[PDB]
């Protein structure tokens, strides 16, 4: 213990917070010190030994067991997807594992120099980022076209994640796992193209949505997940924000028997007394009726720290199975605006 090493954050919708943080210092893969503060941005007065050291840091870790971990057990330590991400609590932040060099005495990371002691990335504190993103409806607005206008109208219900993937990585170019496990807000059974073999309901990927203008830029109505890489060898497993509800006459009144067979035969409702419908959105996903804000280019997979705000233009009835390929969803248009969290101090 001849060295100390201190570590400040760089700070600057729910945007990022830190509610607990941890630094450890490595010597090679062995963890020589770990230390933890609370709804901090900076651990100070670390002790440790002058040498070629790493600096590991992690944040809203929660339960999760940290100490005595190799280098190699931190950077393999995953993360499942929860209720409370949901609230926007549990919302783990990592930095890559960064190399330096201490010396003996007081060493800093990050520090604006008036110190003293051996100063390391001086003016340029660290940077650490969520490992989950957000998808949210931020409109959801009904603008049939004239096949439809005079005949139909959309009633909400409720709004789900599918094919959300259970869990990641946090550390790597990219944290999607090899993990084959899948969750939704909605039902395991629809057996569609983009529909898991590991799949499982969980409730708190659903939400009441029975307003259709409840879903606005200050209000968005969405969902917390994990990175996903979409193109899988089984198929597409694209990240899912869909919005069900029930296909009504244009003026909101129930749609009459003929009226749902023939609805039923197009492949728009779940059952010819059963008017319920889906509008489903690939979230990140290249697609015609599709557009990205400020020449954003989709890169169809979930990407950490990204927030994807859609609004959603229904033209039309929906599709009975949420998990039909993208083209079975044939009425429908997105405005998608994507942005990155910065942490605020």
């Amino acid at each position: 213990g001849n060295a100390t090493i201190s570590v400040v954050l760089k700070t600057s919708d729910d945007e990022s917070k830190v509610a607990k943080l941890t630094v450890m210092v490595y010597n090679g893969e062995q963890q020589e010190a770990i230390k933890s503060a609370e709804n901090a941005t900076k651990v100070e007065d670390i002790k440790c030994s002058a040498g070629q050291r790493t600096l590991v840091v992690m944040a809203n870790t929660g339960a999760m067991e940290l100490v005595g971990k190799t280098l190699a057990e931190v950077k393999a330590l995953t993360t499942e997807l929860t209720a409370e991400n949901q609230e926007a609590t549990g919302l783990i932040m990592t930095a890559e594992p960064v190399d330096v060099t201490l010396v003996a005495g007081n060493n800093y990371y990050g520090y604006d120099g008036s110190q003293g002691g051996n100063q390391i990335s001086q003016d340029t504190p660290l940077e650490i980022k969520r490992v989950h993103a957000r998808m949210a409806f931020t409109e959801i607005k009904v603008q049939m076209s004239q096949s439809y206008v005079n005949k139909y109208n959309f009633a909400p219900e409720n709004i789900y994640a599918l094919v959300a993937k259970k869990e990641s990585n946090l550390f790597g170019a990219s944290l999607a796992n090899s993990d084959d496990a899948y969750l939704t807000g909605s039902l395991t059974n629809f057996s569609g193209a983009y529909t898991p073999a590991n799949y499982t309901h969980v409730d708190w990927l659903g939400r009441d949505y029975t307003e259709i203008g409840a879903a606005t830029v200050n209000t968005p109505k969405g969902f917390y997940v994990l990175e996903s890489t979409y193109a899988q060898n089984a198929g597409l497993r694209p990240t899912i924000l869909c919005v069900k509800g029930k296909l009504t006459k244009h003026d909101g009144a129930p749609l009459s028997p003929e009226e749902m067979t023939a609805a039923f035969n197009a492949g728009w409702i779940v059952a010819d007394n059963d008017p319920t419908t889906y509008y489903p959105v690939l979230v990140n996903f290249n697609s015609n009726n599709y557009t990205y804000d400020n020449g954003y280019t989709p890169k169809n997979k979930i990407e950490r720290n990204h927030k994807y705000d859609i609004k959603l233009t229904i033209t039309g009835p929906g599709t009975n199975n949420p998990e039909n390929p993208i083209t079975e969803s044939a009425h429908l248009n997105v405005k998608c605006t994507v942005a990155e969290w910065v942490l605020v101090g």
